[PDB]
């Protein structure tokens, strides 16, 4: 029994390939100065965001901070992983699977480099069926969703420490990829956040300061709103402090 809007969701997946990232700056180009872009961040989920920026606006994207090789990451290592949390509480996960997006995984597994490959997933129309809690939501909420993994430090410094000094210029241009598509879906508000800084151990001021610097350069005014849910459940905060630091100069009002 297939849950509503799964099927179109399916069907509208597309796959972005690293042969594509001149048409991804192509968009943000185009998509440059629209708007005096406002942004905050907040101690949300990615899908409490995402539920709260829907309710004003339908061009609603979100990053899933997605596993390279496994769809939902095999659902390995802990509940506390973010793409976990987006594929029990969405349709996420029956839009990973598709078969568009097979390429995505299959050269990610081909490559052998823990910096991974710039390949990414739009999946549209993604809806979250329940909330943090795992109850079920009034209506189900369809938040668009792009899908692309962090390079994995914590794995490049046991196998290849020679690339270490590549990890931070990967996730630039993969972060300069994410808004490209976010672009050229016309999206206007997006929920980033905290990627790569958990499971794949990348510093989270460097992550920070990696999207401010493309939203006041590459990606300056293309969206309307940005909002940085980043969900730090420790009490001293140091991944949400990390964020507001970085990124309080850009969103203040
Ligand atoms: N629901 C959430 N919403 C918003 N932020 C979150 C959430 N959960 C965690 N964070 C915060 O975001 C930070 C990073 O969350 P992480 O999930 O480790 O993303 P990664 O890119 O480093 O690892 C991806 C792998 O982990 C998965 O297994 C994938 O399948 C991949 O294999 C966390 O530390 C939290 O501060």
């Amino acid at each position: 029994v297939r849950l509503p809007g799964l099927a179109a969701m399916r069907q509208g997946t597309r796959l972005f390939t690293p042969e594509q990232g001149e048409d991804l700056r192509e968009a943000l180009r185009r998509r440059r100065g629209s708007f005096q872009t406002t942004c905050e961040v907040t101690s949300e989920t990615t899908f409490a965001a995402a539920r709260r920026l829907r309710e004003k606006a339908s061009a609603l994207a979100a990053l899933n901070f997605a596993s390279a090789k496994n769809p939902g990451g095999g659902f390995l290592g802990g509940a506390q992983a973010q793409e976990e949390d987006l594929c029990r509480g969405s349709g996420l996960y029956f839009s990973l699977t598709s078969p568009q997006a097979e390429p995505y995984y299959a050269v990610n597994r081909q490559s052998h480099s823990a910096l991974y490959t710039d390949h990414l997933i739009y999946s549209p129309q993604v809806p979250i069926f329940r909330d943090d809690a795992g109850q079920l939501l009034p209506a189900p909420v369809p938040v668009n969703i792009i899908t692309a993994p962090a390079p994995n430090a914590g794995a490049v410094a046991q196998s290849r420490p020679e690339q270490l000094p590549q990890v931070l210029p990967t996730l630039r241009e993969r972060a300069r990829r994410v808004l490209g598509v976010a672009a050229w879906m016309e999206q206007t508000h997006l929920v980033l956040g905290a990627w790569g800084c958990g499971v794949f151990r990348n510093d989270p001021a460097g992550v920070a300061r990696t999207f401010r610097e493309l939203l006041e350069g590459e990606a300056q005014g293309a969206f309307e709103h940005v909002t940085f849910a980043v969900l730090d459940n420790h009490p001293q905060h140091p991944t949400l402090g990390a964020f507001r630091r970085e990124l309080e100069s850009l969103c203040l009002p």
